[PDB]
């Protein structure tokens, strides 16, 4: 008898499936910190990675289960075929190649095959221009909208939190306030939602937010934006912040916990928006992904922000072959 | 008023020290693996970044930052200047670059490193990783003026839990329980002490006495060539490794911050062991907590096992004997 | 030689003392809750459990030690004197019992426990569970001499959390999700801050005009009333309160032991706001850290809230004024 | 409209079939401790408590419930009914009934179990089922009878515990943490349990081989003392407080842990033992067992020396003596 054998007696060998599996899609920087911090988080009793360039998959694959000791995710495994993500409860997209088009062929390619294989699940696309992308995602895979969650203005919002709490030396978790619209460059800070313990930042001090503040508050919006750009030219990428604000969403989903998060999703019918176009509002995440949303009262400067947004992102997708 | 003093009202301004300090000094592959490894472990109140390279070190330093949100570590720094590791509790040393002369530039970095690590954390408990572990562990031990107990060379830690992976793989148990230790030197001349592989206390050379020899019909010895052959693999497939090292080296930073006394396989100064005399590092069983190792398990191993760590030692010494301090 | 001796070689036998230790005085069914959650969480190397009923709690921290396995607390200590609980970094005060009657049982008690807490952790912050939380959190203050930022009392904390759990069902979102503030007097004659109510930044208020009144057709006061409600009906139903509170203090126990300076409802010396002039503690939004409370949230409260508060102060400073220390 | 309304759009209100349920049957001191270590652990996305004493249960339910702030486990229900335990992946039994008999104190637990065990099943079919309640070895095989369920899918806590204090105990006298002493403690849960002094080790390293006495009563240490304290502790703690929760609560949570993560850890668990150590009959002792999402899968077939052999044996025999006289 083998050693094996001799040391170990089997009860049934009988067939199973995984229960909290996720896929993480791109095993970039990205996708590696999305990757580890899900592992860190315990959220998964198997982890699948995907990409196109096999030795990278193989070696990072290899780097994580030699870390197995130290997590509570039993499997990982790795594959350029989709039969490695069979069955998967949350699939996450970090895969990227004018550059708009060169990631919807990505995703053309993609999505299919995440559907053949988990058509149950939900869909986290954090690849840009993630609005473009998850409303790509929604229409190849056809998938209800509860199921196709764009990571949207959650990074914003945690780095708008971040400088908050810097400002008032308070932690961010104690420091409320909300980046929506469009992901990036054209996000809207909603100043009338800033407070500390209920406490509305905007009533205190009516100038913030506009051009007569004599503080400057416009600039932590301003510093959200500039510190992306800030990071890119300093190590090249961003991966930490990313990471681990898409295993707060992915918490969120596999926990079914309803906590509210600004990620992008399909707002037709909402401030003025008649277009099929997804946008960043408070969403509740749980297990069917986004449940409800929150209804955000916007001033008519936030509420035309977001009509230029839908109506640029319109323009965009209305040009698009599938 | 400001906005601020509008909103909260100061009790008082009394700004104390970091209370649990950790200092990440590199912030290569190895260096942020441990960094993101430790932060959401919650094992720091406080975490310093250091390195040479200016702009990267303040990209990684803000990127943390920026997840913030997610994290219950309320301060991360960094620096050229050591002033930003003031008073940490743990220095993890990541930082590095013929063979005598590729260990000399890594003494030539330790030379301004460590001085500059003891000036403003004098009673820190040094870790370090940078490669060859062994000799640099001895270097930092040398240069710093420490007690051996306060010095900890990552060593076998990560060989061990590649170890315990693979025979987690083979038996279809988790890494948890399956144990095995993986000692000596680090790297291609460590040494599995076959005697102590089990499972839940059942000895797998008792029930298999061939386990580890070369009449061993399942070749058994191939689970350790394949700790050596992972790690010449990984790098083949993605350049460097960083994700196995941060978690080992989170799981040390774990006992030694919450001093939970869990016994280790880390380098310390083996002199007075298995007939080594030399001033030289190996890996044995560690106790780990506060004061670094307190203590050390006295591993029974066989003749060849013993030759094996003497002939490392031995080698070693070699090295040392003619590094310029 | 023994086993112990031929099994581990010892560096160093250097006396070591806890970084992060923590004391609940108090063992009942809010002291023991406090601890497992405590426990769980990973917020203390040491806990000191104290009580006056020797028993007890030498069965408690037995059953806790028993556990030690699943947790990583490497200490657990107990014991009737103090000097168990020297060196603390923070003190849980959950022991205690005509209304005037009772209040001056548990000075009497807090007169022998205070100065104790004071002689072995002159340094600690002290947090007050022990009801009436308000007045047993001045008598703290008063009899310890320590400043107003090292004295919390639990306050309207557990309130709040419930005020949140009923808001939250109400809009089918999680209590995290869900902010709304209960301030003042903890109990009966606490506050719901109707104009803080909010999801996602979207005021209840401004959505709802009549939130809070008489004239809502939803009824939303009966939220507030249903905490003060919920308290009577646990206990009724179980004879006590345990794991809500429990959770709530080790909540408070992480914000201080990690240094977080999140805002919590606990309570304060309030005198100098809203036209107070005794001291009195009452509720507020304070941000916790290493010194305890280093800050505190301004509310703006309208003068209806401004009313009550005030009123809630004269009647505490009524009974406050009579006490015998 | 309502606030709720006007504040929220509602995409779904579709709601799934429970994902990662569990169940705790009883809420005495060992039901309810076990509730917060799950509760603290984040293993279940729901949690149900059933109990015959409904007051105590809503109160309990509601207790538990005005945390939810500090969890992450959305939805805390209760209920006398078996329908709030509907499709839980893992159902705990901590339920339980002055000197009785032997054979009576069990089928007083047999009479419950015959109310409980169908309730179970009917509600939760495809369940693994934890028992707690004792005497845990027999209370295991009762459920398997009653269930019909195969023999992976009932797990007896077993000399969980009973190694959990041996290791405590074993870190205490070698000044290293219970994580990094290892020891088993096997067969018959509680007094009469075997410490398996051939797996003591630190770091690979045998006890029993640095020290041939060990466990014996020629030993000058006597190490035998850390088992026997195992066995007196448990009374020791009964006699101070009246009952003991914290402790099994926390080691229930553990392989709450390697089940509802399908981790394949290895514990020591009461299982159908028919089959090894010459044990002929139906009964259920505790071997490290590895645990994961289909129950137990497998056991570590431990060598046992002549005097271990028989100690099971002779645990086998009586519990198979007790069993034979259950009336279903
Ligand atoms: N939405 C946000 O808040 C946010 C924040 C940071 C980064 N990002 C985005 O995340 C994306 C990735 O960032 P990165 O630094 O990891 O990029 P990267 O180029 O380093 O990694 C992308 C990976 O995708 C892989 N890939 C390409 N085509 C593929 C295919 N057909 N199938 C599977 N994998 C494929 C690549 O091989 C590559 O490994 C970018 O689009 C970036 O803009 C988004
Ligand atoms: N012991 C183990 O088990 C183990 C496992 C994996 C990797 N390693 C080792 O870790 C080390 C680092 O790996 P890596 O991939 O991150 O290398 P890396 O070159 O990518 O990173 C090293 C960093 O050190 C910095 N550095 C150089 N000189 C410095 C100085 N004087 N002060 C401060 N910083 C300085 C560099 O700028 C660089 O950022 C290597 O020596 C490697 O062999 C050890
Ligand atoms: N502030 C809040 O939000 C909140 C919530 C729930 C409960 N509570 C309060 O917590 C307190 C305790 O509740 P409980 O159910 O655990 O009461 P309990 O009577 O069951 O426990 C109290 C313990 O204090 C001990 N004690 C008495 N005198 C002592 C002394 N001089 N030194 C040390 N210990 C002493 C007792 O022996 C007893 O074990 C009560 O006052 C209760 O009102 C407060
Ligand atoms: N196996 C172990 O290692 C271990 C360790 C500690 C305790 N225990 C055991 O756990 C059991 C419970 O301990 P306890 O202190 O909580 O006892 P307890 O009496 O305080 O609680 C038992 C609960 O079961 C309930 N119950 C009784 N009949 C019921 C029924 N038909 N349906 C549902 N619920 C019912 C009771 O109402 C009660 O609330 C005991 O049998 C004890 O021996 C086992
Ligand atoms: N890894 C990687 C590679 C390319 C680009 C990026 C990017 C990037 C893009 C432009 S500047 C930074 C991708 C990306 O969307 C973000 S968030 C962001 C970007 C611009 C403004 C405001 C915010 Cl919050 C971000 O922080 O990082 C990351
Ligand atoms: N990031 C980085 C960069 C260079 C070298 C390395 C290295 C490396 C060296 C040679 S092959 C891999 C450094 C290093 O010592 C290890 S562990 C290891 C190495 C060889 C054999 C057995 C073991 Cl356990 C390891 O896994 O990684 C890492
Ligand atoms: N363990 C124990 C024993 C006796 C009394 C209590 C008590 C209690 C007191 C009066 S009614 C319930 C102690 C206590 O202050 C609370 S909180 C609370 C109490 C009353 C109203 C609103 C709230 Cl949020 C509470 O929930 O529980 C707990
Ligand atoms: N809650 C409660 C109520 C009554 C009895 C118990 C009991 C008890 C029984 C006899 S002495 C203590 C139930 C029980 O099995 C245990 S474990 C145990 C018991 C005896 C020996 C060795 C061990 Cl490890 C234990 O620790 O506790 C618990």
């Amino acid at each position: 008898a083998t050693l094996k054998d001799q040391l170990i007696y089997n009860l049934l060998k009988e067939e199973q499936t995984p229960q909290n599996k996720i896929t993480v899609v791109g095993v970039g920087a990205v996708g590696m910190a999305c990757a580890i911090s899900i592992l860190m988080k315990d959220l998964a009793d198997e982890l699948a990675l995907v990409d196109v360039i096999e030795d990278k998959l193989k070696g990072e694959m290899m780097d994580l289960q030699h870390g197995s000791l130290f997590l509570r995710t039993p499997k990982i495994v790795s594959g350029k075929d989709y039969n490695v993500t069979a069955n998967s409860k949350l699939v996450i997209i970090t895969a990227g190649a004018n550059l708009v088009q060169r990631n919807v062929n990505i995703f053309k390619f993609i999505i299919p095959n995440v559907v053949k294989y988990s058509p149950n699940c939900k869909l986290l696309i954090v690849s840009n221009p993630v609005d473009i992308l998850t409303y790509v995602a929604w229409k190849i895979s056809g998938f209800p909208k509860n199921r196709v969650i764009g990571s949207g203005c959650n990074l914003d919002s945690a780095r708008f939190r971040y400088l908050m709490g810097e400002r008032l030396g308070v932690h961010p978790l104690s420091c409320h306030g909300w980046v929506l619209g469009e992901h990036g460059d054209s996000s809207v800070p909603v100043w009338s939602g800033m407070n500390v313990a209920g406490v509305s930042l905007k009533t205190l001090h009516p100038d913030l937010g506009t051009d007569k503040d004599k503080e400057q508050w416009k600039e932590v919006h301003k510093q959200v934006v500039e510190s992306a750009y800030e990071v890119i030219k300093l190590k090249g990428y961003t991966s930490w912040a990313i990471g681990l604000s898409v295993a707060d969403l992915a918490e969120s989903i596999m926990k079914n916990l309803r906590r509210v998060h600004p990620v992008s999703t399909m707002i037709k019918g909402l401030y003025g928006i008649k277009d099929d176009v997804f946008l960043s509002v408070p969403c509740i995440l749980g297990q069917n992904g986004i449940s409800d949303l929150v209804k955000v009262t916007l001033t008519s400067e936030e509420e035309a922000r977001l009509k230029k947004s839908a109506d640029t992102l319109w323009g965009i997708q209305k040009e698009l072959q599938f």
